[PDB]
């Protein structure tokens, strides 16, 4: 035995596998807005020796020797990220460890946070994310609301934005120590700068999570939380197209200093973390530079421009959207005027090779049912997708919907719908003509990565 | 753009650092305990596609669909995790999503814990980890001595093993919740069984950790913590010689077991966010090699290449910890020899002999560790058989004996490894040694690609 | 060797003559109660028969745990007062033993509030209680923007709901909205510095809504509702609890209330005694027990009624007599045995005022008004009629009280403009002779009228 | 109605109440280690019109006005806490405003860790007190183990002393904040210079919490744990013979300053209690100036004699002593060398008006029915019992254990033999005539307090 045997002689299973997940990628339209497809290079990185390194600590302050050449990897992704987002380095550092976004998040309220704690983030159900504290009526659910203890803020209901007048309301009563801008399914761009005043009347520091919009922010085609926030987490797979990882910035030098780098890098390591990914690390440096070029910036401009494409094509086919439209990669379709739930549209959508998700929506009333979806422009736009692909989509999109509402006209509760799709065979006869139509268009574009796997 | 361009045209910068850790990689005598070398097989899910995929949740209850591929592989990787280790699925279940070593352990406290409860473990001094409960004197340490409250338990100091007589007598006065069973740094095998005898006394949880060992108890050649523990984490990276990842293995069914519900919640939505599933496939890869005879005789070998070692190391006036090995690696006490861990790890490391630091019982400054870790794990990827572990402690041997001699020389610790560095005739010393360390390395298989 | 050194130690000896020199400060406080127009809304003159049982031979036995359940024997005595002083309690308040129990070991209203929330919370839930600026008590949970203040806000995770400011009332609405973002476990209804009937139905509602349990905070209204002058709490609240010597007029000590059976029972007495004891105090004080009783079966009586409502109609004279002088209330008036004052319009704040008057022998307190800009610097008086009515003052006399008041008003008025900072105010109050002999004829005149009065409890001590 | 009309007039239940009391106390044997009899002068401050000032603060630094008596009256209190206890008061403050004992340690604890911080106490079993911390295998009883997170240390069972070896092994584990060196049933001296070693190597506060012992310490008749802690707690209703109430020491000055004072009294007020009760810091203070006399150093003497002579002649009836001996006011007798449990002799003992309670002896297995009883001297002493006439108490104390041997002989369960005392006539005949003589020799002493309440 060598350990250098490929994976298709040695694992037949696993390699089939690998190439049918390739092909689902390939014959989909994927409009998950957190989702898109790594560079082939990126991901020679990511498997690599490199996985073999134990590197606990940081460059030249490491537990172990041997660390030469992941000192060298680890500062080049440090600079290349400060580099992306045009950071002076000394007013800016970067913890380039964290193994995901949430641990991330976990790190930056275990670095300047005692247990119990209060944090502010935007409610789940109205378009935050689980670790900006999220707990509902019946338990703790984030370790978020378990280790801190959080209070959300909301919407207006009436206008799909972040009420910042009853945030700065409430911040006063509740009392944060940090408060967090950012979100997973929010179509507007955030007034940082109000944030900013709302975290110095009460005394709190303000977190920018910038996970969606973090390549948008790179390339320069949305203003920048780092003009206002004193930490700024995110993650390296989403509009950055990385690998997946996390990524701490924080602020360093004169404000008297600073005191977020020790307390962040212990916070990660030994804190938190053990062992560094060091092809993790490897590979997002790979991706940082790329996110530094034209070519990013011109995808990064051609996303927000197919999510407007997009957006208008829904309204012109008598959609809602909540909010109105869109500012980034995303849009949140409201279904409830055309007569469909989001549960529903999800699972007629996923039968032709469309991915979205299931939103709530401002005024739902059952998280079984939630009134929207959430649709991104990322993934498909790193495929060469253009607007008029987008209007493509919103196509077949309503070609589907449309399937979903002739069912939900044959069918009672979202266990007969989902079923029926499958059993009765004029139902999965359209499914199946409209999913050979979407698969073929979808094929015809380009693909980042390998060529099989 | 296509993103299908070729690392080594598109990133010449970083090709040449991938090519540069497996040249130090390939050359050196790497004998970190935890270290190993990944097959090519893995590595090759691990960069794939499966980077690109968003599936929270779990297998058939995932929040978001297209995952009918990636529920397969989540799967499959449980199956394969299960058989690994002799384990029935009607007994045991795994939770394939951690992280790393360290996701494991938070993710279980935070399932059958609440804040402040109490914990017990391993000192870190002493072998144990982290995540087991640090804190110093000083300070806090762990986030699992933030989070919760913990009190170590210790070496007898004087025969190197865990004493589980005090572990016992303090047990009932502290009143644990859980208990962690498992180690960073020990040679001997863990009572489980007495570990189980406190832990039902004082109603505490047992927690078995066998990240180091997981290798050696799927292969059989030592003692099953999964006879005796309510739930075991390890890593995939270690002695199992996968990607690096985490693993929870959880007792269910009748005792019922009400594991399962807490753990899956703790690690998704408590803990973690999307899986990742490059890593998760990469370990169903390494899993399935873990289960062959193949797998066995490498872990009968790294046993015997452990014992190897520390036989060499006793002719040659070494003290071991505890006085031998039952496991993958051997504890030097170097303080008889007059030179500490510290000095010892850095002139190792400048002829390419790659090992860590450690405390040893007979230490009396707690900050200079007087002792080594060495693993076998990682050469015996390679094919090195007994005689070439013990041609690796000749080597080591030279090499303390240059650190000897220069601490003849020198006051501090500074100045001791500045001198290794600009002292002409020590620098011409160590590069002879070091030449030969390297060609007899690289004459050795390797795992895993050819140049990175 | 002749008298006191020809003569054993028995312990009891008089205080008088074994410890001349406390004997004359408990006299001089005596005097100082006498001789003053004392208008701290919690407080009050406890009757002799209290008193004599405060001061007893029940002090010296320990009888930690309960009735029938105590720890150690000799208990047969103890036992009948402490059952004789729940049910007085009940009776006082007009409560079914079948549906109410009572704790009655409590040492003080502070200890009393932190055993319901040790009962019923873990470390870190969430409590909501009125802000101490807006007129609630430390022990609903108050902290300030730089600290933790009360261990109800360091041992539980408080966040106060607020008045309107334009209303001067308890902002429903408001609370209603933050307790669903907040989700507190526990939301109290009770203030030290209210002076309007608290909507007990609403703040229900609210616990309902929000799954909280609701404590009624009763202490400065306790006698008022036992009299049932005022709505009660009970009415809505299962948990209330009360100092014993505000409006009830007893020793100092505390009561908790709680409901019991069927509810499927209630489950609140075996916890709430448990936090008091075992968990939170050791013995009791059986003293302060027998105390409380005498009070407690003197508020029964018809004569606390018309003691009750006489507080009612004094602190509604004060109010009007103020208006009348042209001054603003908060809140424009009184349901209850207290006003609020706002001086700001005046041109004079509650720390200047506090302290003019404190030097001419009336007792009253500072209070923040809404919109206040600096604390240093209230903007308002807190005055209390329950312990002149228990001195037989009825309206006519609480107007003299505010003819006063408004004369020491006037002087502090003269004073500021003479000086800038408030430590110049006061050292000018001391030091300049114009201003002290205006002082001393005021503080002479006060006096004299104040003495004339009855004065509940010993004579001289 | 004037409230000027006297108890025995205006309220005739309670007034016959209180006699019975009285009556009570008077024909008894009180051996209850922690009851006294407080001085008539005390208790008619403690009856006072103090009752009706409100005072929160500080002297000189209080809330509201009209404070001038109620300052002067402290101040005195605190000046005589000091003089009692000999101590400089340019090294030592005090707080005279804790409500009990209880109130005085969790004021402590609250002053000097934050929440879950560590502390060890003697365990309750093995005679501390609640407020040391104590939990059970089964619940967290005190407080002080709910708001802090507590480990015991154990008494050495074949000596019966503390194990100070073992306290040292388990606290370098434990790493507790703070170390309680107090009891509430043990009949030795305390070793405070090697619990303060122990303190200064784990970096721990000492707290000696003296609340038994306090008459004894403020007599100089034992050693004062003064010397070598820096915070000391106290009841004043104990072996200081007054009112019900609390007292915390502290050192101040140079130690770099000290920092208990501010954190001490802050802890008291605001953020633990309300408004002190300036009657019983009166009646304190008066109690405090009979402390200081010689009558009441020749009263502690007495104290230790009269404790020392129970201890010989239980001995010499062939009863056993915990420890083998007592070095203060109480002795703890092990009864299994008689075949009779402390439940069981408890009870009989009550019914002949001698109050002792049942005590855990080292190696008893039920606390249902622990070997032993807690008996001490203080109470009698106040009435002027001298060495033979505690002699007489234990040849009462062995008649009343030869009735329970013979009523254990004829039941069977604890429930039998109480009923048996009751029901059975020969039995009721026998305790009946043990009573009477008993009360004979008691009601012969005088009595501190009032003629008749
Ligand atoms: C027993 C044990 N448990 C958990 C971990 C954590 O694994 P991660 O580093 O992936 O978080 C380690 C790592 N120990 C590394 C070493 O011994 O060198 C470990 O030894
Ligand atoms: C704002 C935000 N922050 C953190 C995370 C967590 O990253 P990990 O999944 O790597 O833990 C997400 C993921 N959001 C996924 C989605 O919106 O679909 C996110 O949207
Ligand atoms: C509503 C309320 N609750 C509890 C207390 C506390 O009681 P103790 O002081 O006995 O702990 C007060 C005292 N407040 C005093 C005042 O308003 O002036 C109070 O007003
Ligand atoms: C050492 C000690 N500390 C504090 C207390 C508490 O005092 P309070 O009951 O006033 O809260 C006691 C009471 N112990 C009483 C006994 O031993 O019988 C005590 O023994």
């Amino acid at each position: 035995w060598t350990g250098q045997e490929s994976l298709s002689d040695s694992d037949p299973e696993m390699w089939e596998l690998l190439q049918r997940e390739k092909d689902r990628q390939c014959r989909g339209l994927e409009l998950i807005a957190s989702e898109n497809f790594c560079s082939r290079a990126a991901l020679e990185a990511l498997g690599s020796c490199l996985n073999n390194k134990y590197s606990e600590g940081y460059p030249g302050k490491r537990y172990y020797g041997g660390a030469e050449v992941v000192d060298e990897i680890e500062l080049l992704c440090q600079r290349r990220a400060l580099e992306a987002f045009d950071l002076d380095p000394a007013q800016w550092g970067v913890n380039v460890q964290p193994y995901s976004g949430s641990p991330a998040n976990l790190a930056v309220y275990t670095a300047l946070l005692q247990p119990h704690d209060r944090i502010m983030g935007l409610d789940l159900p109205d378009g935050g994310h689980l670790t900006h504290g999220y707990m509902s009526d019946v338990k703790r659910i984030s370790a978020t609301s378990i280790f801190f203890e959080s209070m959300p803020y909301k919407l207006n209901p009436k206008t799909g934005l972040i009420d910042y007048n009853q945030l700065a309301l409430t911040a006063r009563l509740f009392r944060p120590r940090l408060i967090i801008a950012g979100t997973s399914a929010y179509a507007r761009l955030i007034d940082y700068a109000r944030m900013r005043e709302v975290c110095d009347e009460v005394k709190a520091h303000l977190l920018a999570d910038m996970a969606h919009i973090s390549g948008l922010v790179a390339a320069k085609v949305i203003p920048s939380p780092f003009k206002h926030a004193d930490i700024v987490t995110t993650t390296t797979h989403k509009t950055l197209r990385g690998a997946r990882s996390g990524l701490i910035f924080y602020r360093k030098g004169v404000k008297i200093p600073y005191t977020f780098e020790d307390r962040i890098n212990f916070a990660v390591f030994p804190s938190l973390q053990g062992g560094p990914h060091n092809h993790a690390i490897a590979a997002v440096a790979v991706a940082l530079k790329q996110a530094c070029t034209p070519m990013f910036r011109e995808y990064s401009l051609q996303v927000l421009k197919n999510a407007r494409a997009m957006a208008d094509a829904l309204l012109e086919r008598g959609y809602s959207l909540v909010s109105g439209g869109t500012d980034n990669h995303l849009v949140l379709v409201d279904l409830r005027p055309k007569g469909l739930d989001g549960a529903r549209a999800e699972r007629v959508l996923e039968l032709v090779s469309i991915t979205a998700n299931k939103n709530t929506c401002p005024g739902d009333r059952s998280a079984i049912t939630p009134g929207g979806l959430r649709l991104g422009a990322p993934a498909l736009t790193s495929r060469q997708f253009r607007e008029d692909d987008f209007r493509r989509v919103v196509d077949f999109i309503d070609e589907g919907v449309n399937i979903g509402l002739e069912v939900k006209s044959k069918t009672a509760k979202l266990q007969d719908f989902k079923s029926f799709l499958l059993k009765d065979s004029e139902t999965s006869q359209r499914l199946a003509n409209l999913r050979q139509r979407v698969e073929q268009f979808a094929r015809a574009f380009p693909m980042p990565g390998f060529d099989e796997h």
